[PDB]
């Protein structure tokens, strides 16, 4: 059986991936995103440019790399065409499956219409998919059939419609964008799974791109502060059509430290002076609010789960270099969970306490090239990760330098 | 002296413009944006596709027109960049003043940190106009300048921004953001008051085109419902660097009924079937967040003060048909306020009740070109409009097709 | 029957048609161009940018416009690429003839072969039309067909690429051109007969844009110096499916004086400094080349018959002032034709001298907007070409501004 | 100090880099173009997608390389503009030497006169280099005084024009288009000999892509029929601004098999059906006229000469599969000249004939990537090539397939 290889982030997310995949691109032929919204993914710097992939996979910057959006991506239209458009030609790069869920701009409208009654759009998208009432990526191809279809489910809804106090979406106008979105897309949409298969049996190379946190997976994370869908490595195959005896070498991506953008149990936060000082060294601060991350200690029990849950056979630790200078740093080796020390992630997270090993800081790892360079505290860190994660450290970035590795 | 002609929306907005301002456009050498942020403008349909002019005056569908946007204008570099993707090349076509404020990240940042706390980043973009703190589009010439100078700025306002919860803005991100805005707008960018003056001189024809509704003017509109800028056509002349003595013709544009976006005083506001069916008919429904907006019977008082406000040459009377086959129309021609009958618009608008004059409706306007086929009721309603306005109609829409307009 | 305006150069070609259709395009719906290759049509600067219109309509300079490229039209895929790409969006404001004759790489190869042996294929595009072996622009909907039948045809032709020393094409290149045409071209290929129908049922209104000089015609013109396809209006006609009750009014475009690009019979034509005047003032200058073209007196013999050829209602008279200063201008008013004086254009142009009438010159019509402020010698000029000609002018151009244009 | 690394086709031309050079670009941060007009580069399919890099490096198509067009090259900014389209962003990415030298239009239009009078424009360009008249990018930055000093050249030179039959270039027509040039390249020209130098003092990695055959170097090459630059990898140092000592790895490329597309020396050529199968199966076509190229046995004298020029590390050998399946193949080992054998390269090589060696071929080496599964007499050729070379061979392309090649 030919494989594919697969890597995520086994944190909440923000775990540094692109640095990673955008090196490792260069050696796959076909890169994959697998499943959620365009809530995924990452944004990266090339060469001074910024450059957004939430829908498409990270080797869009990779021409020699086919590119594949499978069966159990939400892909909106609109943002999938904007993302295309930081591209001259993607014809024979990008393809997208017939069988992806469409977030049209009606899902947004409904989206905003709930938030007063208290990445739009995702979250009724994905409703329509598991209640089986949305339309797909290959209705595309016949615009005029999908809008027939579409004015007819918000008849059927209408009272839905009225209770959000928005109106039933112009016929026009949804033939006019839906027309847009064949001629635009026509060239792109094809049978991923029979397209990924052949690859496969021609001994191609593939990289799978897990898009999400697995902490943040709907099932294993940190419930109700979760994203919808299945974000480790075994949902990755599925989401691709792809069976277990086709998962090759499987790399998680982890932080030095964590974060977490919302609200959530997060049991090694740190909301004093350190914190603070690896949020601004870190730089973990929205993009689009400017808000400060919660951010805090290494939990290896949190990790030694994701990887186990993922089955990794290497971390690749990021950001290192972001504890550079203090004196002491944590590591959270256990937890405290109803009287007693637990070595598991328990499903009502919001009730453990960390527990911690104190270890010495270092100086600087920022820029090193080198593991026996390394100050000594440094790879001792380094040892004490691997050793309670249970998977080896392949892969040590200690910056933001592309070159900036270290590889063991 | 060589004259500028004017051409104004004269209710609270959405009095259909596009229509007008298009068809117009084919005989003028320049067409000239003056005052307020992206919230004003338009969307317009052309033969199938939806351009956004929020920031770009109308001109630029039509490559024969030269367009400006002026001193008064406050332009985020984002949203302009990505109003001129919709086009090829607008490379002499569209000139941007060196005097007009900028509209940049942190702003959207502030507005955003300002709503929790109770067109993203357009009051705090004029608040440091006002303040006299903010920067023109002029220093985006020297990016590495600009870039230091924010810097500067936002240290000093480092309180600020930890009473709002985020973070000082990257000196990294900004410098690459405003280096991008350099080398696209590099070519836009000139003394507009000069290039105007200098059209003028040489006795080109030469449009303005207003951008907000007369009743979202600041000072004369109902306030605190407004908009932070000056819309009326003195206005107009002041944000492009232009004399009373350089006033031509001047076109108010209104619909044959009114609607408001949001909350505030709304005298002819009906709230029953009528109004509803006059949104279904005319459409009135916000295009981001499909919600109805409020409809209501024409309102003459309101007019007649625009009307003079703006100095009206002609009133262009749009969507006449939205009206066809009501059985009776109303037309507010006074109001009762503080138990007096009153011909003129109180600044307490609140306070006033619609005194209407009922009328006969009639079957279809719908999509006649000629005066004499007019349903005789709707001559009428026409002529009563004029009379209680003050202004001839020297245009009448009759539907939503270019092509269905009457000329008196 | 509602009617299509025709608007034909009835010279040698530069008559400078781009000035006025561009002019009238905003008062038409649609623009359609009828027949010849990409030899035909012209470029034009719009606000300092070099626009190339060969194969598509004028009227893609306004947006409110749609452009039909007719099934009489030969059509370079290339060609036709390279010129959108002037444009962000023609979808809706372009529509290519499925009818309408490929012209494919191959042709040029051919082309290029065969001027050893001795705009690029041309010629054998058009003779494969003729010889019914070549394909046309609906079968790229079905890029793999055409693809084999292509195949299939060079096949059968192998001793005529020997024969030339080309190779057969490559089946692998073909293909992905032709899906590279397909992909693009697919929302623009369309039954141009059935839309235009449509419109003049609809009472919409129609140019019809000549695209070749009438004395090029290759029926009527210079034979063997000629395009390959009828220019006429009749022929306008009938590369668009119309027919002779169709035809609206008809616009000639005629230079004040005469200019030929190539070898030929030019009766008026003058090798002395008066017609290298005319080239310089004139610009008369090969674009590609920089070689000055071959310039000559006004032709009334010629331009009486591709007047009457054409069935013009009005002239268009261009380029008036290239004549300022002249003491002296001539106009042909007859041919001294086998000892006869002749009235008429001959077969054999070659054998024909001019008959001049002498007149006398100005100082300057240069940039006069006024018929009456125009020189009366200038007056006289226009009357006496008004008389000769047959037909009422209309137009005068007296720059290149496009301001600067009497109407009579 | 820090190198740079080189790679130069040995032969003459389409020894096929594109497959080598863009396999490597991966693993540099800087890739260069040194010397030569648009005459040098190639094409390359991308996923079934026509680049075009005859001015760009090839490293554009790897968005994390920086990619220069140094002092050496001569540049049309027309050409290079249309490649720059075939990418959506290039800045950051692509820089231009402000040194080098301008390949205009008015080049174009000397070049086809000169042409009559028996990559256009190239020569007139070189020409005017080297008679030290001719201008560079960096004056693009200044379009109103390089359109003066280009009007006083013209001016100063009329008699050449007059004698070509050209006109004078246009004024306004050339500042408009000098105008275009810098607005469109400013963001791309820069010093890049300080740029190069500090990438190297930055130890950043380096490739130089050497553009041309080396059989075609104006001094070592067969003259006439020669570029009219150096192109072996000292001439690519010296157009970098590079000196002896940063000179790293050096790959030379080299066919299987030998072509030459024009006339000129050609010892190994063969004229009968081994020539020509080679052809066939090699594809050894000009893209643009659909003509075979001339085609020849593997010549070892003429690859020791070009590998011993360019002081070669390891040879890259490509197209083996085209001689799959011949009972016999040939080397050319010395040659006999003036009665002798000799072992070198001649001035004067149309007086050589060729002495070879038969070797008995192989079924098939398509698509095998082990060394060790190659056909031994396959091995046993291979191994004849790099003794009668001098210079191992490390790359061995088994078929067109980026995967299929043998590295040793
Ligand atoms: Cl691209
Ligand atoms: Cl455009
Ligand atoms: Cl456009
Ligand atoms: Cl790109």
């Amino acid at each position: 059986m030919s494989k594919a290889d697969i890597i995520v982030g086994i944190q909440w997310g923000d775990e540094g991936k692109g640095k990673v995949v955008d090196k490792l691109c260069e050696n796959y032929d076909f890169v994959c995103r697998s499943a959620g919204g365009h809530n995924a993914g990452h944004t990266i710097w090339v060469n001074g440019v910024r450059y957004a992939l939430h829908l498409m996979p990270s080797g869009v910057l990779h021409p020699r790399c086919i590119n594949i959006i499978g069966n159990g991506v939400v892909v909106s239209p609109e943002v999938l065409i904007a993302e295309m458009a930081q591209f001259e030609n993607l014809k024979g790069r990008l393809y997208i499956s017939d069988r992806a869920h469409l977030n049209l701009k009606h899902h947004s409208l409904i989206d905003i219409a709930k938030e007063k009654l208290k990445g739009k759009g995702i979250g009724p998208s994905y409703a329509d998919k598991i209640n089986r009432t949305g339309h797909r990526v290959g209705e595309l191809l016949e615009p005029q059939r999908l809008c027939e279809a579409l004015i007819k489910d918000f008849e059927a809804n209408k009272t839905f419609f009225e209770m959000l106090e928005i109106e039933i979406p112009s016929a026009e106008e949804l033939l006019a964008d839906l027309k847009r979105f064949n001629e635009i897309l026509t060239p792109y949409i094809t049978d991923t799974t029979r397209m990924l298969w052949k690859a496969l049996d021609e001994d191609k190379r593939v990289l799978l791109e897990g898009a999400q946190g697995s902490m943040l997976d709907i099932d294993h994370g940190t419930y109700p502060y979760v994203t919808s869908s299945s974000t480790i490595s075994a949902g990755t195959l599925t989401g691709l059509g792809l069976n277990p005896k086709e998962a090759g070498n499987i790399i998680g991506i982890v932080k030095a430290y964590a974060t977490r953008v919302g609200n959530g149990a997060f049991p090694t936060e740190d909301k004093g002076e350190d914190g603070e000082k690896i949020a601004q060294i870190g730089k973990e601060i929205g993009v689009s609010t400017g808000r400060k991350r919660r951010c805090g200690w290494f939990d290896a029990v949190a990790v030694r789960y994701t990887a186990r849950l993922n089955g990794l056979d290497a971390l690749s630790l990021m950001k290192l270099d972001v504890l550079d200078g203090f004196e002491k740093i944590k590591i959270c080796r256990a937890y405290e969970y109803k009287g007693m020390e637990i070595d598991y992630i328990p499903s009502d997270l919001e009730n453990v306490q960390p527990i911690y090993e104190e270890m010495d800081g270092w100086d600087k790892v920022f820029g090193i090239k080198d593991y026996d360079l390394l100050p000594e505290n440094a790879k001792k860190y380094i040892a004490r990760l691997e050793e309670l994660a249970g998977v080896k450290v392949k892969y040590i970035s200690t910056s933001p330098e592309r070159d900036d590795t270290i590889i063991l």
